[PDB]
């Protein structure tokens, strides 16, 4: 009267333990590279460590209760809540985490100049303290009175021999379908997602942007100069040399770049006082002069803007790939339960489907710190010094 529910069960409990202490060896040693190298003691990184703490308290803490709901076992229904919804608030302390990166990476290439004055540790602390606070009440819902308590199977009760009060232990029996899909899922999974992915896409668009007003400026610099050069008239090389000083002032918006765009406005200045004065030959010399500036200083710029441009790119495809790799470990769990709950009609998941599918949903809190390991050089060093001397 088919298998023993042992032999499947010794399976799943195996798999569970496999991945519990993954997830904690991992982001432990996520949280001790941040501790100990100050080159990762950023405001980003103060997520990535709120990230990596809600991974480790899932192999400490919802694996060891994932593990006991699948029992079945007698227990008080406000008990079995808090065990089946521990998870959510994890989860929900992930979006969080995930969000604020997102938003921290996009003032950062939006106004950079402003971002050391804006986004401060201790305003970090604080948006991660409300964070908390708000993935406990959100995931702990269903112990307001948004449950089946009230409503028990007492059918299921009864032969698992439960007494008053208790009930057999099952997920699906105590947390509302309802709840999961419309509140979970919808407005606390998915919405938050597609924020994020808004978000990267605008981090993407100023990048973009913000590189071809770089070789926008540079192509408008010696474009200009050729026209000096070709120059037969005293318009000409005037009218020249002011797009020239606009282009030089809007690309001035460390102290040896700020003075070598004060020598190349000082040097248009000087061929543009000769232009005006009627002198085309000394104005044409002048602007020559200007090509020393341009080899010296404004070459010297234009490349050191444009690595710090791509290191922004590369370090938001990182995090965006964290985001990715969230939505592929928790997307097949919601899509059964929107079946469930929508098609009543169709049958339900196989109980193998189900158990595969929170499993893949608990190897996410293992993936993060292999993504900085070979993505982010910074990690990867720490990890390696970590790893040789300890
Ligand atoms: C954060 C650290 C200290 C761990 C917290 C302790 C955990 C393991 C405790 C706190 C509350 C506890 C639950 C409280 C109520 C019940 C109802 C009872 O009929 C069966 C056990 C059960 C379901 C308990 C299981 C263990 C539990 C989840
Ligand atoms: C990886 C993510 C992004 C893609 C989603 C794929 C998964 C979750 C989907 C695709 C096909 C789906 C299955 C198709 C058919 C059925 C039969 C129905 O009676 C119950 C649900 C069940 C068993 C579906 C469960 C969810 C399912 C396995
Ligand atoms: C990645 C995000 C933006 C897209 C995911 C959209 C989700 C919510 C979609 C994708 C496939 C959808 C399911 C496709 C099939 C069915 C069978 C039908 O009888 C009831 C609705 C139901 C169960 C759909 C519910 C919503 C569903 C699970
Ligand atoms: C914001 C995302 C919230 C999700 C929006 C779901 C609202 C809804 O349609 O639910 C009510 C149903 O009972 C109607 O049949
Ligand atoms: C670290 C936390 C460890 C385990 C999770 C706690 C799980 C709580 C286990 C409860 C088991 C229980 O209550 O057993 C009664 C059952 O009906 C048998 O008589
Ligand atoms: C840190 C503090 C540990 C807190 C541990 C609190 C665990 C209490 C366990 C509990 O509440 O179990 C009683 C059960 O409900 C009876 O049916
Ligand atoms: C200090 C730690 C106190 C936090 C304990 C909260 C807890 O786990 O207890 C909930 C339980 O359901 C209550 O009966
Ligand atoms: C944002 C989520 C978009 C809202 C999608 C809500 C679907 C509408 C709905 O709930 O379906 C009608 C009814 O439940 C059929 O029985
Ligand atoms: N639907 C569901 N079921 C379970 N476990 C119970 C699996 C089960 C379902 C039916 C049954 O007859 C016996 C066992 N965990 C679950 N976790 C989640 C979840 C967590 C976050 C998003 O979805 N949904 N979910
Ligand atoms: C990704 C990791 C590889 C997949 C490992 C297989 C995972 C789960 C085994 C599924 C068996 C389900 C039996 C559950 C029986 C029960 O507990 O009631
Ligand atoms: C080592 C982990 C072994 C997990 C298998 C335990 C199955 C539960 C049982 O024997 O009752
Ligand atoms: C230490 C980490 C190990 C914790 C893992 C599993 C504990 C789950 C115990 C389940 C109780 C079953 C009760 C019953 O059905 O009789
Ligand atoms: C920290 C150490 C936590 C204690 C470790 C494991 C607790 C496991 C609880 C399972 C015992 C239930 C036995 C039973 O069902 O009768
Ligand atoms: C990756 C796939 C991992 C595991 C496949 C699960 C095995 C399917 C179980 C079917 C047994 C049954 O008929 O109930
Ligand atoms: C079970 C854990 C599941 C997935 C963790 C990701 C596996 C990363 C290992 C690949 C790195 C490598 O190529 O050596």
């Amino acid at each position: 009267d088919g298998a023993p529910p042992i032999m499947g069960s010794s399976v799943y409990i195996t798999v569970e333990l496999a991945i519990a202490v993954l997830a904690i060896l991992g982001n432990v040693l996520v949280c001790w590279a941040v501790w100990l190298n100050s080159n990762l003691q950023n405001v980003t990184n103060y997520f990535v460590v709120s990230l990596a703490a809600a991974d480790i308290a899932v192999g400490v803490l919802a694996i060891p209760f994932a593990i006991t709901i699948s029992t079945g076992f007698c227990a008080a229904c406000h008990g079995c809540l808090f065990i089946a919804c521990f998870v959510l608030v994890l989860t929900q302390s992930s979006i969080f985490s995930l969000l604020a990166i997102a938003i921290d990476r996009y003032i950062a290439i939006r106004i950079p100049l402003r971002y050391n004055g804006l986004v401060t540790g201790t305003r970090a602390k604080g948006i991660i303290a409300i964070c908390w606070v708000l993935s406990f009440a959100i995931g702990l819902t269903p112990m307001l009175g948004w449950n089946n308590c009230g409503q028990p199977k007492e059918g299921k009760n009864h032969s698992q021999g439960c007494g008053e009060g208790q009930v057999a232990c099952l997920f699906e029996d105590v947390v509302p379908m309802n709840y999961m899909v419309y509140f979970n899922f919808f407005a606390c999974v998915l919405v938050p997602l597609l924020l994020m992915l808004g978000v990267y896409l605008r981090i993407f668009l100023a990048a973009r942007r913000q590189l071809a007003d770089l070789e926008d400026n540079w192509e408008t610099l010696n474009d200009n100069l050729k026209v000096i050069e070709k120059a037969d008239n005293a318009a000409q090389v005037k009218d020249a040399l002011t797009k020239m000083r606009a282009a030089a002032l809007d690309a001035q918006k460390m102290k040896d770049f700020r003075h070598g765009f004060d020598i190349l406005v000082g040097q248009i200045d000087d061929a543009l006082k000769l232009a005006n004065e009627g002198k085309v030959k000394e104005a044409q010399a002048a602007a020559e002069q200007l090509k020393t500036t341009r080899n010296a200083y404004i070459q010297k710029y234009l490349e050191r803007a444009r690595s710090t441009l791509q290191k922004e790119v590369h370090a938001a495809k990182s995090l965006a790939i964290i985001v990715g790799l969230f939505a592929l470990c928790w997307l097949p769990l919601h899509i059964i339960n929107c079946f469930t709950f929508f098609c009543p009609d169709c049958s339900h998941a196989p109980l193998w489907l189900m158990y595969l599918a929170i499993v893949l949903s608990h190897t996410n809190s293992v993936v993060n710190p292999f993504i900085y390991a070979y993505r982010i050089r910074e990690f990867r060093q720490t990890f390696r010094k970590i790893i040789r001397s300890h």
